């Protein structure tokens, strides 16, 4: 009860902005979300003993992929972490405690390939869910992993609030579905500027916290030049490995997956930080004023890769 998780003086102040870094040491991520569970939620929220055995299960059902790995989970969970401790009034008890565990869990059992690729391949869980087959799949896993006996996280909700978190995780982790995202922030969009946004109606809020999702998903683009370079190093060794198996099956792959148009990447990361990344941010500002820095540091990013395309770097 009385059993805080510190961290040394320099992650203890990094760990609030945005553009934090939880660094190349595994063995402190665990730690690193604990603490960030008991500042966003309370030490109350869960009991230790089961919180500390939910993570380590979810860390093993990650797996050891270039960037859909544990790795990716924490990241994502530390950017919501921002986000609600820069808006604490806005949202609610169980949204606080859903939406980390829902980061933490919305890649699990990743095996680094698309949703297009499961279909060409014709791979089961094609079968079992036709539309947004991965985080069908993710959502899946994490219940499995709930129901574990002693990883039961949220065995003190009332059976009302059981059903009001599971359901914040499901559309949490479905809405990091990137083919979703477009629709949803046309709809946030539109909203906004004809004034009829309004968070007290729930099909509103899940809109919002759909575009969160999305914005916690892609932080890679928020972050230091040297950390949003080096991630894409990753996030392309996924892309090229699946660009690869699509030529197996006698399929030329968008350029996005060939490592063969490597030479093309600067001005792809263009279209994807005008198409993705800027509206993202741009939307997730305007609804929430202080989640600016993310809007300021993928401009930022975007000015580095307009360097890159100009022979500058
Ligand atoms: C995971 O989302 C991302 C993040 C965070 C960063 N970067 C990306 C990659 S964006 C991207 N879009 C395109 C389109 C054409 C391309 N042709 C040749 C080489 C790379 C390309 C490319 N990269 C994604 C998808
Ligand atoms: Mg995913
Ligand atoms: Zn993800």
């Amino acid at each position: 009860g009385l059993m805080q998780f510190t961290l040394p003086v320099r992650l203890c102040k990094e760990i609030e902005l945005f553009h934090f870094d939880i660094g190349p040491f595994e063995n402190m991520w665990p730690g690193i979300f604990v603490y960030m569970v008991h500042r966003s939620c309370g030490t109350s929220c869960f009991e230790l003993e089961k919180l500390c055995r939910f993570i380590m299960s979810v860390k093993k059902n990650y797996r050891r992929v270039p960037y859909h790995n544990w790795k990716h989970a924490v990241t994502v969970a530390h950017c919501m972490y921002a986000i609600l401790q820069n808006n604490h009034t806005l949202f609610t008890d169980l949204e606080r405690k859903g939406l980390l565990i829902a980061c933490l869990c919305h890649d699990l059992d990743h095996r680094g390939f698309s949703n297009s690729y499961l279909q060409k391949f014709d791979h089961p869980l094609a079968a079992l869910y036709s539309t947004s087959t991965m985080e069908q799949h993710h959502f899946s896993q994490t219940v499995s992993i709930l129901q574990l006996e002693g990883h039961n996280i949220f065995s003190t909700l009332s059976s009302s609030e059981y059903e009001q978190v599971l359901e914040i995780i499901r559309k949490a982790i479905i809405a990091t579905d990137l083919a979703l995202y477009f629709g949803n922030r046309k709809q946030l969009e539109e909203m906004y500027q004809t004034g009829s946004l309004n968070l007290n109606n729930q099909s509103h809020r899940d809109r919002v916290i759909g575009l969160m999702m999305t914005a916690c998903d892609l932080c890679s683009v928020t972050k230091l030049w040297p950390v949003t370079k080096l991630t894409a190093n990753d996030i392309y060794a996924e892309f090229w490995a699946e660009g690869d198996e699509m030529k197996k099956l006698g399929i030329q792959p968008i350029p996005m997956m060939d490592r063969d148009k490597k030479d093309e990447v600067p001005q792809g990361q263009l279209g994807f930080y005008n198409a993705v990344a800027i509206p993202c941010y741009t939307t997730l500002t305007q609804i929430l004023p202080p989640t600016e820095p993310l809007l300021k540091a993928c401009r930022d990013n975007l000015s580095q890769w307009e360097k890159v395309i100009r022979g500058e770097e």
